[PDB]
């Protein structure tokens, strides 16, 4: 099968190849991932030194631009990647994400995909991990939407739910050096994440693979 | 029942007003917008509303605005953001019921769109509360509908192009409007009807889960 | 005289009308705010000036406004609250931006801007100008940059939740340096200074 | 030798260890990039300590200097994109550079117009070299072409431009207009485009800031 990689970091970012190399085990895989009707620009890209090759581009647009446009330039492919992302995607974050927004787009085109996010990495610690999630990914019914958190250093596995606290929007008065006054603002949740949610999972040593929907309406409303 | 009332234009925009105007036909409201995740600071200045209206200009977000508002013009039943040309977001995470209201977009004739403001504020408050909705209004409604959000229209088309110096690239557009679906806030708004979308926001699909 | 005036803040900003109907008083004004090789949207909006909101940056409302708006003598930009005077600039135009580093009274500041403008329509073209003006002005100075309003220090703080931080804080406006546009606006006094888009140091050469 | 790199790009950037591997061959180098408050967070990189700034090129400069205490030299780079002409005056490296001079210290940005850093280390390295022997403190623009072939000093660039505007729709019927600015004149002899338009390595000499004083005489 066919697999192309993307990122919401960057050609740069070590996650990106991290992700890539980790595919390659499975399929053959292609890189595209960033340096209303939009212009898109994409250059040839030259993947990292002593790694093993890739096809590649970077795209002056967004992770979504770099899935459309690499399903186009790469021809045929089974499966679109995002990440390994920089940071967290846990609970509500991952409705507002760029990594998540390339998997679904992947998915609105009628492909499997998943997004990659580890909150802050070792690559080479988590290698094997990538590899072992990779094929359990790779036995859901397809098509499949699932947004992946790993820890830095997993001791196993769960499917979970998105994490839905509320939060308190704390605010305290401060000022700067210059005596002006100003407001402290600082979202803090509610409860401790519940158990069975990705941050739950994540915060105790569990890779969280979580599935997705296209959309946050509320249709039982 | 109290009501805070921000947007993303900023303090300046007419779209503002006339929300925070038709939703004192709704009760007490209070204004915070701005002037133009980690604990950051934000600064926020009493600013003269142009129906006299508490406000401030709000350096910051429309995030922030929500924030600062609760804080300094207390607690509220509603948060509301627009007429936009984050904020309820942040305002239903905050336990609060919230709506944004934006009219995709010539100009939006404001005087026009009140009686569409009120009747939307009417239906909206039939809801159980607490709910987060999205509202988008056509330049000249002729109705109203609940709504879905849009999803096949971003199975987008890939163009290939040349700007005039002659170099290549690739349009990336969505589906065009007279292919929207039915049920969903992009097909209402291109048929002149207002759109209410209930949000959930939970991105999880349980049905891959159980 | 023709001129294009433009903004930072966008069609909606009181500066920028009040910067459009003072330079109403000097020559016909065209409005085109903002609300290589790249797409740029625009779109007519409604003292009654012509005028463009404009899907893009101050620097694609010049060149936009230019081609909209035959030709121009001056740009303008603000009053705010690639630079667009300098794109002017950089067409061949003469230029200036208007800025007021409290929410400002434009009726106390028409005057002033009127008298800033008289002067400014007396130089010789092409010029670019920086004008900076105070909230209650009493005067007008000619100015060079304040650079060293710039080399701002670093003080460490901590947020409410001990999460550390450090301050990057300008030098406070007591040290601002006599002759410099930063001395004029603390002083209460308009500064205008001449720009040259050249950072060459040719005593170094 | 005490020495602050940083960049425009961030720190996944090659051009920014190509830059500090570089330096670290002529003192200890020490890294901060970026991705009113400012945060700073460790970051791994030979290794050098090193900084991830939530922040302006100029404030990786002040936090830069604050943290990594006495530094003799502010270097910028090595940026993926030009910098030249009318870019040096709008621009973050060259702004980066700035603020180093502005604390006191020598400092240059050092830009490649599109990249092999290693097919340019040794470039770096000579370019880096002329420099030092520059009077203390100085303030250079550097821009090396993709494959150099000598050196040369210059001037900043400063030709006048045309806004070509041309109408055109996108494939969905809806009207818009592409702008693109294009020069006029050739760059002239002796200016940073000059020379890097025919393989040189460009060094402009900068002042800090715009201010016309002729016109101020």
């Amino acid at each position: 099968m066919r697999i192309l990689v993307t990122n919401d970091d960057g050609i740069y970012s070590p996650g990106l190849w991290a992700l890539a190399e980790a595919a390659s085990q499975f399929g053959e895989v292609f890189v595209a991932a960033p340096d209303i009707a939009h212009p898109v620009r994409a250059y040839p890209h030259p993947s990292p030194l002593h790694a093993p090759h890739f096809p590649a581009y970077r795209v002056r647009g967004t992770p979504a631009d770099c899935v459309a446009l690499g399903l186009h330039l790469f021809g045929p492919v089974d499966l679109v990647l995002s990440g390994v992302n920089l940071g967290s995607n846990l609970g509500h974050e991952i409705w507002h994400s760029g990594t998540v927004a390339a998997a679904k787009q992947g998915y609105l085109f009628g492909l499997s995909a998943a997004a990659f996010s580890v909150p802050l990495p070792d690559f080479a610690g988590l290698r094997p991990w990538l590899l072992r999630t990779l094929e359990t990914l790779l036995r859901l019914e397809r098509p499949f939407l699932v947004n992946v958190n790993l820890p830095l250093r997993p001791k196993g596995f769960l499917w979970t739910r998105q994490s839905v606290r509320a939060y308190e929007g704390v605010v305290i008065p401060g000022e700067d050096p210059m005596g002006r006054p100003f407001y402290w603002f600082a979202p803090r949740p509610l409860k401790e994440a519940e158990e069975g949610t990705d941050r739950w999972a994540v915060a105790q040593g569990f890779v969280s693979a979580t599935p997705l929907r296209l959309d946050l309406t509320d249709e039982t409303r």
